[PDB]
């Protein structure tokens, strides 16, 4: 059943557990990330649903890859599932959308089997949802040193509306 997840090969970032917040948006309690790094990429190979951050450094048309060091559930042999990205925030990576009929399925797990989220399209959010759980409700600020600022405060609501949406609204 409903059992998505969070595997990255990379840091976090700056803030405290947006794990937390992502965890309250999706509503369910379903929250099962990479953290337990010391198991198998099996834990994901159980579920059908995960979440990225951002794709490898490894280019290729033919001999390239030689070998790696690290269990994502890009190596496990998905098929047929839904993988939700961090989405944007400045770069630009032209590629086909995904309908188009040219060259071999074989190259990614997102081209293997299923469908990719990352952008935002908004069209309609009159829906108002209520995912009644047991965890709180504490709302405050602080001013992070940092000059630069962040993205809107229902972002995360945003980002999970669109897993959620993609995944099965």
């Amino acid at each position: 059943a409903k059992k998505i997840g969070l595997f990255y090969g990379t840091q976090t970032g700056k803030t405290e557990s947006v794990a937390e917040i992502i965890r309250d948006e999706f509503g369910n309690d379903v929250v099962t990330l990479h953290d337990v790094s010391q198991a198998e990429v099996t834990d994901l190979n159980d579920y059908q649903y995960l979440i990225i951050g951002c794709p490898t450094w490894n280019i290729g048309e033919l001999q390239s890859d030689w070998e790696g060091l690290y269990s994502e559930l890009d190596d496990v042999d998905f098929n047929g599932k839904l993988v939700a990205y961090f989405g944007t925030g400045d770069q630009i990576g032209y590629a086909d959308n995904n309908q188009d009929a040219i060259g071999i399925l074989e190259e990614k797990i997102s081209q293997r089997g299923g469908k990719t989220v990352g952008y935002w399209s908004t069209d309609g959010y009159d829906f108002n949802d209520s995912k009644a759980l047991r965890n709180g409700k504490f709302v405050g600020l602080a001013l992070d040193e940092d000059n630069q600022s962040d993205l809107t405060d229902d972002r995360i609501k945003s980002w999970v509306a669109q897993l959620k949406s993609e995944f099965g609204l």
